[PDB]
């Protein structure tokens, strides 16, 4: 009926958690702690940085003076005005996001205890809630201390995961990382609203692409309906069911309501298919059913969501390595799609700021040309809009259930809390074209029993997987895997980024101008999870890197910015350009990745303000539909162009040396659609230098370029031939 | 898709020496994975198993090779409480190769539509019902005969499952009869034909074909259905059909390459000799006779029968031990004359 919001100005009382936890309103009162004001959705270091409590911890070693709080209690209070429920209707108090461990009062009576931050919640407060004035309290206690409650077995100690996170059900990221800080963090990190719905309620509208015929036009649609229907209203409720695309409305069916649960097959004629970037147009059709009574018209409720027609199969190889990992391929709408794609880690450290980053972060995949993206497992389940995106924009997901490095629980109360995240979390997002899988030693009651039953028996139609210095080392080179998970190289970010997140003194990284100590600073944003002063690890990867491609450090901090971030622009384009260049046996690329959830020193082409290193230009100029390449050969190298569409391509590709000017090669090429083909075997060059491949396709100019040689390159040279290049700056 | 039977169902199994195939109540479709639905199916299992694994005709339990409901929960029980009996975890011419080529050794045959006894027809639908053409349009059932074709919910259509019975008919005799009576006793034969010769075909093919279990004996509702037995016991032709091809020791004819393989099928531990006689309806001329003998727990190949011309009926008689016992079969191609039928039927006195 409608959907009041409870977002806003709320109360956060705060206190060091006793022995006993608190768990009732009266302690909680009684409870000697500060009391601020407190924004919903957001996070309780936002409220109290706001308060005037805590220092920015982007900037600096701010982040480990949020320790103490670890070990606090959060207890959120507001009051509401409660909507107008006639009989028979329900009164939901719904939460988008609790993190984590909460009991939920309205009106002084408990309706509810959470533990589970990356699940909604939702509280039937019809018979407690009263005329006028409400009150709504949540109490939640500390999430570290709540580890302590459990007996870990052996395998569950000693992983990269923290063991706090082994068995509890939140983002193991919180806990600290390589790629993202520690931040337990607590809070209503969601919306939470107030819901009425009517007797007569949709309770589940499950939208399944049965096949598709792209060249037809055609599709088998099925809707798995699922309401709320009293008896008095069978036979009087009717079903309306709309397809529509662009305000044209494609199909109209009724049927009456006779039974609670219904499933409904629609042959449709005139609708394209859903295609992932590259390979077709993402064509999305608003899927709308309601439930209308008969005789006097009432819409009883109403569900709209926008579908995809399309279909995922996930083909394993047989031969070469079979049953490893990585030897499989994505077969969408019956062709076998080449993915190209960045990992998903935590947009902010903070989560309840991750919906402000959406947008953003999703408009880097496009500007990329990502047909595909991995959520990571470490992060939380991204929400409704991430996805809407991703259907939009024809960005097919991979989701990971969030389960991090490390073995878990065998016994039935982990179980018992996983089955029930993993259904929820499978019955919200598996309408979404975008979403293809689902993934989760072979005796884990976790990922070959828990995760696979939910699969088998709420989403039969996307597959499950259990998975639980030199770029040019034959380390990275001879990957067997047909599927690869790029690991990724250091770079150091954009000055403005540094300048941002150091102390004017941090700003440089040499420690008293020594070549070769970074300072605390530096250490703190390589991802140091506990405040342990030592020196050397992570940050060395930077300088490591740089040392074999240009020979030395630079000790001028914008030559070092710029020298990280060529060698991580070279060694990702490389990467992409090895994988494509191997095809058809290599079968997708999934490298990490586009943009960090923090301001840090981390392997990412973006940071978390939106500053694109020199890595993120080179890959978008590799990540084309059809990209002209150069890889190297047995005797020599060879030009390629390779197609990641469903159309044929000519065009002219050009290929001379940077400083002499000398042209390699000229030649018209005929790129066949989805595969990779062989243009011209070029001969070998003398000495270092850099090549420029230049393309044109249907009028337009693309370009791209190849390192030639062996390292160390001269920075200044390297330099010189990027801006005689007249490709990047 | 039926309750549990009571005591008293399989004391009668153990009396007369008929062997019980239990399903477990399951229907049609996959059902849930969760821990509810297993411990409220386990706690139905285990109760059912110890009331009647003391049954000797109870024989076999019965219950997508990940279903825990089939492949743990219900084997789970059977494994502890009833480890002597196995466990399986199972969840229009009558002549088309869809039939004759099954390659099941146990088959569950489907059965074929018969329209009831007209006694019933008259005591289920109302008067102005009784005849099924509404409006006399031969083609049309009125809303009655749909809905004793089982119409779960009360939605106005026109055809689905009722013309499975005037296709039967209409394949095997040509057309559809406008008179009720000469429905009735068509579609009745239709069903009576099929049924006998699917039965005959499964007997014929020992030692391959193991058994036979056919769609079915009673209704338990007033309805057309393709039950040889009506609710209010009510035997329709397909009844004392397959009665004859039932027996102990039954000598049938199966169709051949070249002709018609004449046989006698034993279902008994013990030997018997005898002497059948087959001869035409109509022409009266003697096609074979002479003596067999039928070996304990076999089927025996007695004497490859020449093709007969055109259409017609062939009269089985045998006699085992002073005992006379009757058979017959239809050869030629569909469609039959039925008024030619019924007097082949008539001529032949076997049955009425």
């Amino acid at each position: 009926v409608s959907e009041q919001s409870l977002n806003g100005r709320w109360t956060l009382k705060f206190f060091p958690q006793p022995a006993v936890p608190v768990m009732t309103i009266e302690g909680a009162e009684a409870a000697n702690g500060i009391v601020v004001d407190a924004v919903v959705p957001g996070n309780v270091e936002i409220d109290m940085e706001a308060a005037g409590l805590v220092e920015d911890p982007m900037v600096g070693n701010n982040i480990y003076k949020l320790r103490p709080y670890e070990g606090y209690q959060w207890y959120y209070s507001r009051t509401f005005a409660a909507p107008v429920v006639t009989e028979g209707q329900r009164l939901v108090l719904h939460f988008g996001g609790i993190d984590t461990f909460a009991e939920v009062y309205v009106n002084g009576i408990k309706v509810g205890s959470a533990d589970n931050m990356l699940i909604e919640h939702d509280y039937d407060i019809t018979s407690v809630v009263k005329e006028g004035e409400n009150r709504l309290d949540v109490i939640i206690r500390s999430s570290v201390m709540e580890a302590q409650n459990h007996f870990l077995g052996t395998l569950s100690i000693g992983n990269f995961s923290n063991e706090e996170s082994a068995p509890v059900r939140r983002a193991p990221s919180t806990y600290g990382w390589d790629i993202m800080p520690r931040l337990v963090s607590a809070g209503l990190w969601r919306d939470v609203t107030l819901r009425v719905e009517n007797p007569v309620t949709i309770v589940d509208a499950n939208w399944v692409t049965l096949s598709v015929n792209p060249k037809a036009r055609e599709a088998s649609e099925s809707l798995y309906l699922q309401t709320r229907l009293p008896f008095e209203m069978h036979d009087k409720v009717k079903a309306v069911i709309t397809i529509s695309r662009d305000g044209r409305q494609i199909l109209r069916k009724e049927a009456l309501m006779r039974k609670f649960a219904n499933l409904f097959t629609l042959n449709l004629s005139g609708v394209d298919a859903w295609w992932p970037r590259g390979y077709g147009e993402p064509a999305l059709y608003t899927a709308e059913v309601s439930l209308v009574d008969v005789t006097s018209g009432k819409i009883y409720d109403t569900k709209t969501s926008k579908i995809g027609f399309r279909t995922v199969k996930l083909e394993l190889d047989e031969v070469n390595l079979p049953g490893q990992p990585g030897q499989f391929q994505f077969i969408i709408n019956g062709e076998p799609v080449f993915a190209k794609g960045t990992n998903w880690v935590p947009l902010d450290a903070l989560h309840s700021r991750d919906a402000s980053h959406v947008e953003e972060a999703v408009q880097l995949m496009v500007e990329m040309n990502c047909n595909i993206v991995r959520c990571w497992g470490g992060n939380v389940y991204e929400d409704t809009h991430f996805f809407e995106l991703c259907d939009k924009y024809g960005i097919m997901v991979w989701q990971d259930f969030a389960m991090g490095c490390g073995n878990y629980s065998q016994r039935d109360n982990f179980a018992a809390a996983l089955e029930k995240e993993a259904i929820s979390v499978v019955v919200k997002l598996r309408n979404h074209p975008s979403l293809i899988l689902w993934s989760g030693p072979n005796n884990d009651r976790v990922s070959r029993q828990v995760l696979s039953r939910v699969i088998y028996e709420f989403d039969p139609t996307r597959p499950y997987l259990p998975s639980s210095g030199y770029y040019k080392d034959p380390f990275y080179t001879e990957n067997p895997s047909q599927f690869v998970s790029q690991i990724g190289y250091h770079g150091c970010p954009n000055r403005e980024t540094l300048e941002r997140m150091f102390s004017p003194d941090s700003v440089n990284p040499w420690q008293n101008g020594v070549v070769g100590m970074w300072n605390d600073e530096w250490q703190t944003k390589a991802n140091r999870i506990y405040d342990d002063k030592f020196q050397g690890g992570r940050n060395d990867l930077m300088t490591n890197q740089v040392r074999i491609i240009f020979g030395e450090v630079p000790a001028d901090l914008d030559d070092f910015i710029f020298a990280s971030q060529s060698v991580q622009a070279e060694a990702m384009k490389f990467f992409v350009e090895l994988w494509r260049g191997r095809r058809p046996y290599r079968t997708g690329i999934i490298w990490w990745n586009i943009r960090d959830g923090w301001p840090l020193l981390s392997d990412a082409i973006s940071d978390y303000w939106g500053g694109k290193k020199q890595a993120f230009y080179y890959m978008q100029n590799v990540h084309h539909d059809v990209c002209c390449l150069i890889n190297p050969a047995a005797n020599g190298y060879m030009l390629k162009v390779d197609n990641n569409t469903l159309k044929d391509f000519e065009g002219v590709v050009e290929v001379k040396d940077v400083a002499s000017g000398k042209q390699v090669f000229k030649g018209k090429f005929v790129s066949k659609a989805n595969q990779m083909s062989e243009i011209a075997t070029l001969p070998m060059q003398k000495g270092q230098g850099m090549l420029v491949i230049s393309y044109r396709i249907e009028g337009n100019e693309y370009f791209n370029h190849y390192l030639y040689g062996e390292p160390p390159y001269k920075l200044d040279q390297y330099r010189k031939w990027v801006k005689k290049c007249g490709i990047y700056e």
